[PDB]
């Protein structure tokens, strides 16, 4: 699974509200930064983030950066409480797993 | 405006993404202390801190302490994508204005 | 015309000098700092305010982890008069000889 | 048996003595040090870790600004090798003969 394939499968997992399935894409010492300043390190914390964050339905996913080791996706997240939000997912990949995902809310 | 009213109006104005209006609740040398050890002193600096916030709603407010000069609110900040955050706002109030607001993130 | 590594090193030098304006001048007009917790300071005045809000601190033991034409990662130690040393990562995205975005991640102690 | 002001004075004395275990033993088991705001040391192990990692720098002219049965505010000047003298504020929340929370603020000129 290439970096772009991991990024796409992560988005698929989150759309299914499948925290454990998303966590299995990360290295054991992988982490989600969401947002900057709030870090979820390791499989348990990553699955807990997905489970605690609102139920996500993504749309209009665009691949902004794509390489063997880094992928940037931009997309729109629809949620029960807010206007559609432009979200940026920055994936750092090594060894066929995600080492770090940083999630920015674009203004 | 009593301290509890200033605290409630601050939450209302941040929910409106109104940096200028939130800042006018503070004394001219009032300050916000926020992560990590950042001190925003004065109306311009407080408005900048407020305007840097993610789009969010701040609700489920519990009034933990209330007095003439100190108010503590607990609440939940929700955002489109991130997990709900438990927040504590500690308002030090003197003479109809906020002198210091300390913002503590609480355990999830 | 400063290269990305030059902008990154100068940013650190300006922050050690408490110099919010000089640090802001390293950014594009619509450049930004993303800092805890999800705070985005966009534009020169906001960046200046963020920098001025820092406590007296010195930023040293810089290791240049990544350097290229358009992206720089620095790791460093921030020391203060009373608080514990903090391990910090600065990620600079650079375009057209200015910083488009600086992301500031706290690392494990 | 120790009053709130006694807890605060003993905390400063144990930190000045570089005794992180002894300072932690003044706190509730789920007590915390916030130092600075946004950086939280929860529980005795983390509190000992803060004390051991923070500068040994010493509080000299400690002033007792606020005291009561459940809250104490101390102000003092800490002098460190590489900074100007720094005005520091220690805010102790006390319940049941133990420190529930200590917040450490670096006061700005
Ligand atoms: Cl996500
Ligand atoms: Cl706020
Ligand atoms: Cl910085
Ligand atoms: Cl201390």
């Amino acid at each position: 699974m290439a970096a772009i394939d991991l990024a796409r499968e992560y988005i698929s997992r989150v759309n299914g509200r499948d925290g454990s399935g998303a966590a299995a894409l990360f290295a054991q010492d992988g982490e989600i930064i969401a947002p900057v300043g709030r870090v979820y390190r390791g499989w348990d914390a990553i699955a807990a983030f997905i489970e605690a964050a609102p139920p996500a339905t993504t749309a209009q996913i665009a691949e902004r950066t794509m390489g063997t080791h880094r992928v940037v996706l931009h997309g729109v997240v629809q949620t029960p409480r807010f206007a559609p939000a432009q979200i940026e997912w920055i994936f750092d990949v090594d060894g066929d797993r995600i080492r770090r995902l940083t999630i920015n809310h674009l203004r």
